[PDB]
């Protein structure tokens, strides 16, 4: 509260407007009360202005920080595991053992989902992509547990989030299985949350699958780091929908469609598929896939960061976790030696040192998922997947907190009042 | 501009802030480079910040004035149709008699939706509610119309606005259809828009339905009446859902649950359950939801609004037609009579006077519609139908923007970081 | 006597009872238990036949739908005046009846159908049938 005091605007008359401070980041000046004085601001993208207070994620991109609940996310992500992350984005506070065991009980009890939306994915087509079924899937669920849509029951909320954590990983899995003709995998109750997510993925009825605990790990890992990610593109859909009194399944589908968003943007859709194929130990080295950069495409394949300066806090880990998984799964990885390769170049080529296409956290997740099998289109879902605790936290914090359903301003400049005389005859 | 000359933002030093101003409506002042200057506003509830600037539609409340591309809805409800009004939306002026056969057609013979998007709907269960298929059955598009979800690719956005506007009409009567288990109709390319709708939602294979004139008018009305209505809750989830580059379909189908969501409380569907329930002057009204209405109860059938001081102008020509539906139709009005009951308390009772509960277009839309015979369970998804138009017109716009994506800031008020140790186990 | 039978037997041997007029000797019941056990599970078109119906449905209604639809797949059947039909098809409804039962019950609640487990016994096949999932192995209380 040093100059904190506060300061004051005027072009006729003069206003009156408090400096208030958060525990972490820099100052805002309260315009609560411009809004009555008669006094509108213009600020299209939300630069300026800052529409929230939250105490569930903070960052500070310039110095590489990144907290859940004040805690580092580089410990959660080697300290706890997803489910207990999941807890303390929810919560704000880490779990007594009594507290997790009844947590993660009730997410393990609720994985299965009703056979009659099972029946939903068989609709689609075989060679649709997995994020699209996924985001039809989510959005479709209104339909069936229209026993918890209103948001202004904090049971409905209860009911809702656990019924979305449990039961996202079961989706995706059958989006996977869907698109590559296998059989659907039921939850297993006696696996943590990742293995019994990479059985879903993998196994058949031919065989018994074990999950390799490393992999295991790794899966938990990649899914910690995705939890969340503070206000964002995704997140504040999640949040916008969410306070127009949208129910919470549509609320995370709309989440995990502003999250695919960017990947079918053309430019980046085209430049993508350039490096989910060209990759012979020739081109990809020599820069010969690097000889082609007119559109960017970057952080869609891992490159650089729209809020870090200099390096993803969050692939400090997911790093050296890559590291583990691809000596665990020993070395059969000529074409993923690619990795190693543009790791290099991210970092040596001039280009990419200027512009600062630094791998982040996606560019070693990405590796690892490939490592194990899983295709290119699944990855956006897995981490949608995971950015679902976070999505429910936003919106639980977004409603819990005033609900003050914001009807906003627009700078109208379209013609004046006309009058219409129709040309046509019908 | 009155008051609005040149503005100085003061805190240790002068910030001269300019005034911008718009064609109708009010000036606002400049913010873009503040927070470019590490001054962040706050305003959570958006009471002072323009979330944009848009030419598409104006609304002054205070003097009750709707204008689309500059002309008053009063005009185009009374000698326009839908389609043209679809057009001036997208297009910005009135069509050439050329311009409007051009774009009819074309809207005409895309109104029949893919065979697979068709079994879709047998997946959901026949006791699920209209509006939660309409959402789950429009978010699932995208896994079918791959081809256009490049929302940079104008290209893909023609397209994508033409099957939203095509095929709408038909999911929406599909989804009645499923409901009450008829067969689905399909589009016919020689009624007109409204009519084929009706055809859609009423015809049977046992015999030929007849389209009547008058409530051919009068639905072409209701869909014109909820064309568009500016920068509202429903919108900002598709403008902000369209920024993050969400496919045109994911953006509609967040507009979707959002219009719906201010109707989940288990006190509104509750009251608006009694409402329609009675056909009996003294039964809905006399002395019963004095005070037995509970969340809104009030605003939630069609009563006040909160963006009209004194009255809806899209009522006006809405209260017309009642009385031409009414009359005409003379077996289904009559013993539904108690609406004159209803409004006459509404410009009477001290407590509807109180509240500013004056009668809305929804409450003549509604006793159209029940006049028409369709359940209540449909009406939003029949009001979403008509303002997928402008969820596109602004999601258009927002693109031309720059897909001014959505991403604010926050106010971090949570724990300074803190050590993270776990001594439990999972 | 009904309290007697109710402590001192079981359903199977109550079954054999009450249509052969006599208690079991040790053979005859093994063979009747062994006949009822060995056609628990019904055609898989009929299990198609629930899928028609609507979830929201109750479940005795459902119940009367399925029995009254068997004639249809089991016109091998269906001659009261042959006893050797009158024979089969008696087997087919003790064993089958509590199949369908619990398929009515899954059925309304979302849950996936569960196949009859010949080393269980009537009832404690019925309760898995009833309340097991395919995520964790069920056990019978006794
Ligand atoms: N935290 C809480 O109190 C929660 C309570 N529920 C309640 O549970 C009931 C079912 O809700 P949904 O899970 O949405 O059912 P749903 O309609 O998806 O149907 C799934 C069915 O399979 C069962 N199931 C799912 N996973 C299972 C597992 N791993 N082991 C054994 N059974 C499993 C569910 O209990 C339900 O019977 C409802 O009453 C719901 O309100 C659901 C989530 C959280
Ligand atoms: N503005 C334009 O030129 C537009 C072109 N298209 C193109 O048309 C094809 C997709 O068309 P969709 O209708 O989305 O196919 P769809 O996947 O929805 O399947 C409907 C099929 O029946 C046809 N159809 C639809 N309505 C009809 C009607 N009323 N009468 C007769 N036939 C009808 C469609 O052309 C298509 O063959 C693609 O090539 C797409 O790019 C789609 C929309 C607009
Ligand atoms: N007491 C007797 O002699 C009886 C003879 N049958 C005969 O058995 C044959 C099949 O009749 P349904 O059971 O009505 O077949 P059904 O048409 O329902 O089909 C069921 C199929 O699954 C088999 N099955 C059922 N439960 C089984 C179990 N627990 N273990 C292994 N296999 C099982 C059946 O044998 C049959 O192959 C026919 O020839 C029928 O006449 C049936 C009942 C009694």
């Amino acid at each position: 509260a040093d100059t904190k005091a506060k300061l004051t605007l005027d072009g006729d008359t003069a206003v009156e407007l408090d400096v208030l401070k958060g525990t972490l980041g820099q100052d805002v000046i309260d315009i609560r009360t411009l809004g009555s004085k008669g006094v509108f601001t213009f600020d299209p993208g939300f630069t300026s202005t800052t529409s929230c207070e939250s105490k569930i994620t903070f960052i500070d991109g310039d110095e590489g920080i990144l907290l859940h609940r004040g805690f580092p996310i580089d410990q959660l992500a080697t300290d706890s595991n997803y489910l207990e992350v999941c807890y303390i984005l929810l919560n704000g506070e880490k779990p007594t053992q009594e507290q997790y065991d009844e947590f993660k009980t009730t997410v393990t009890r609720h994985t299965m989902i009703h056979e009659q939306i099972t029946r939903l994915f068989h609709a689609f087509r075989r060679d649709s992509h997995p994020m699209a079924v996924m985001c039809g899937i989510t959005g479709a669920l209104a339909a069936f547990y229209h026993d918890s849509l209103d948001v202004n029951n904090p049971r409905h909320r209860e009911i809702a989030a656990f019924r979305l954590l449990s039961k996202m990983p079961t989706m995706a899995a059958m989006c996977y299985k869907y698109s590559i003709g296998q059989p659907f995998v039921y939850p297993r109750n006696d696996l943590s949350y990742a293995g019994n997510f990479l059985n879903m993925m993998f196994s058949t009825p031919c065989e018994p699958y074990e999950v390799n605990p490393i992999l295991e790990r790794a899966m938990d890992r990649i899914l910690i780091l995705h939890a969340d990610h503070e206000q964002n593109a995704s997140t504040s859909t999640v949040r916008t929908a969410g306070s127009s009194g949208a129910n919470p399944f549509a609320c995370i589908a709309a989440g995990i469609a502003s999250l695919w968003g960017p990947a079918h943007g053309g430019a980046n859709e085209a430049a993508l598929k350039m490096l989910e194929e060209i990759g012979k130990k020739e081109n990809i080295p020599e820069f010969v896939r690097r000889a082609k950069d007119k559109n960017d495409s970057f952080r869609l394949m891992g490159f650089g960061h729209r809020v870090y300066k200099n390096y993803d806090p969050r692939a400090t880990v997911m790093r050296e976790t890559c590291h583990e998984v691809l000596k665990e799964l020993g070395t059969k990885d000529d074409l993923l030696e690619v990795a190693m390769e543009l790791e290099n170049i991210a970092l040596n080529d001039p280009y990419f040192i200027e512009k600062k296409l630094y791998p982040n956290v996606d560019f070693y997740s990405g590796i690892i998922l490939k490592a194990m099998g899983i295709p290119s289109s699944m990855f956006t879902v897995i981490f949608a997947m995971a950015r679902t605790v976070g999505w429910i936290a936003h919106w639980s914090e977004m409603h819990s907190d005033g609900m003050k359903i914001a009807r906003p301003r627009q700078l109208y400049t379209g013609y004046e009042k006309r009058d219409f005389k129709s040309d046509i005859k019908r």
